């Protein structure tokens, strides 16, 4: 079934997308879709892969699109956490070492939230009789601890159902999305919920494919992080909490080490006055190192169009 | 750039999508995951490929899912063409010759269509006074000659402004759309209006990306076809009208020898009377001529989500 060796697939591609260009070209974008396109009549020449077959997959894509599910695809398929991989790599071979380690962002940041410095009440309160008091709090330093002030902390995690504001429309806008900035200690803290871990929209695209490949759409539960500050290289992190039964079994390959937290339950009548609560609460610390800005550096920044509000 | 091998890839890939699943797998689904994947992740080293690029390609695919038109991107790119590329290879191999030959069946087919036999008007008139009369005429046979009785010919066709109902919300219902069933003598007969060639939707997707390219996004005047009948292979083609500027430089690389019609003036007053008109008209005569289907022969039928209405 191969009727196109490489050579006469490259002669076409270019006969299409390259002899017909007429004033000025992208050059970027024509290599990486001469290369792209080429890889697929490649892929379609070795795996016999038959017009229906080709069609299911552009109609797939076409409704993982409208559902707006590319982004956890990316997440599913394990692209997003190979960018990351690369990044890592990349560092290396500069000679950036220390640092709180990257993971993935995911596809569920909204701009825009509230700011505040040094304390955030993270929930609305909705849910304080069916979900445990989360507080989380940590330091932010550069990588010989000297403290960070005015470092900007931004978090955003699920509610008691796995669910995130904005994207689930039934909770007020923001809810469990904060920035904070880091006061004159380089501390930061945030007076939340414990979130839940959570899987993809059952009847979604992403599940779809997640099931033909016999595979699970679960996240174990985690907060997410961007900490930023001048002179410093912006952070996309998170923490995810031990006794989670997905812990290293994350569908994303999110989890690393480094970045588990344990939570800490508190019943001690006089420290949970001395937080003006009323019941136990389960607490986390997160310190962030931060590695200094460098001629030399690549980027730790990544443009990515992200929902605001 | 280079941060990981082939090996290293396959390895990664197979740890993320192969090992994690559990029961029941799709195994042609996997079989392709897997190596597109692969061939993504090796292309994302070879260019060195930024986690910001990586977003923006999954960006576009969005936004193109979202305005539909990932099946002109098919087309744009040469994808669709190169499907029939490999058919007509397949078909080499299996010793099919003869027939009218096949070219691209574009994204805008629409399934419900009137049909009658032996003729049909396809336009609603709503253009009379601002575009040709044209009529199509011919006979569908085997490869002897031989007339077929009651063979299915679908046609559809843009109309004076380039536009195709169903997607032109303006248009009455299956406007330019028929189903003409071959009467006794093998013949059908359509009463329409001549088509003109198109452009992507200017502020599009599709334009977007061919822009990037230094690429116009234009096809020549056409009239599409299905033709079918019990017995025999369904084709796919189309006719072009000799005289268009893009008739050997069509955007989605449909034009082959054997598909190009001349458009015949009718001026003649007794002709005109015989057809029932009051004005010239163009005429274009488009014979088919249908293989057998055999026991060896490839399947010329493609499975593919077409609108309905
Ligand atoms: C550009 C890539 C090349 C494309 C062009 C080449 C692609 C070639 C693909 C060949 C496919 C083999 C299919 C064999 C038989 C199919 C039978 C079938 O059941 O059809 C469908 C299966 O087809 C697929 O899902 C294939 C998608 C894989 C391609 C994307 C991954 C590529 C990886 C990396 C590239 C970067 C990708 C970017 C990473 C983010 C079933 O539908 P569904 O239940 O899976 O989803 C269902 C579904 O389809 C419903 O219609 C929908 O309503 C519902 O919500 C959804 O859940
Ligand atoms: C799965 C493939 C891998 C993906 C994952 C890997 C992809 C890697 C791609 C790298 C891209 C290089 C970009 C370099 C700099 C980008 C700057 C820029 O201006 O960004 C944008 C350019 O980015 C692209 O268009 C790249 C798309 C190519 C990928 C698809 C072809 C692959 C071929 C075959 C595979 C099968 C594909 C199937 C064939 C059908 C500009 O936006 P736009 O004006 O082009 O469109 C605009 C736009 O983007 C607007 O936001 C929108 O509103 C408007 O309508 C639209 O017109
Ligand atoms: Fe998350
Ligand atoms: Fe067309």
């Amino acid at each position: 079934h191969h009727h196109h060796n490489r050579q006469q697939i490259d002669a076409l591609v270019k006969q299409m997308n390259v002899d017909t260009a007429k004033g000025p070209v992208d050059e970027r974008i024509q290599q990486v879709v001469v290369r792209l396109l080429g890889d697929l009549f490649q892929a379609i020449e070795d795996l016999d892969i038959q017009p229906s077959e080709v069609w299911k997959g552009l109609e797939y894509l076409t409704d993982a699109g409208q559902a707006n599910e590319l982004g956890a695809l990316a997440a599913g398929l394990g692209l997003e956490h190979y960018l990351d991989l690369r990044a890592d790599e990349a560092d290396a071979k500069a000679g950036i070492t220390g640092g709180t380690p990257r993971t993935i962002e995911g596809p569920l940041y909204v701009a825009g939230a509230p700011e505040s410095v040094g304390f955030a009440r993270m929930d609305d309160g909705s849910e304080s009789d069916k979900v445990d008091t989360l507080i989380i709090e940590g330091t932010v330093t550069d990588t010989e601890g000297n403290i960070i002030e005015g470092a900007k902390v931004e978090v955003w995690h699920a509610n008691s159902l796995g669910n995130y504001s904005f994207f689930d429309k039934s909770q007020s806008d923001f809810n469990l999305r904060r920035t904070i900035l880091t006061d004159v200690n380089g501390k930061y803290v945030a007076l939340t919920t414990m979130p839940v871990g959570y899987g993809c929209p059952p009847e979604g695209t992403t599940q779809a494919l997640l099931n033909k490949l016999g595979r699970h759409g679960n996240r174990p539960s985690h907060v997410h992080y961007f900490v930023s500050a001048p002179g410093y290289r912006k952070l996309t992190t998170q923490f995810n909490i031990e006794g989670d039964e997905y812990l290293w079994d994350d569908f994303a390959f999110a989890t690393r080490d480094g970045l588990v937290a344990t939570a800490t339950d508190v019943t001690d009548e006089a420290e949970i006055a001395r937080r003006e609560l009323d019941k136990p609460f389960k607490h986390i610390t997160f310190n962030v190192e931060l590695v200094k800005e460098a001629e030399a550096a690549p980027s730790s920044e990544v443009e990515r169009r992200r929902a605001s509000a």
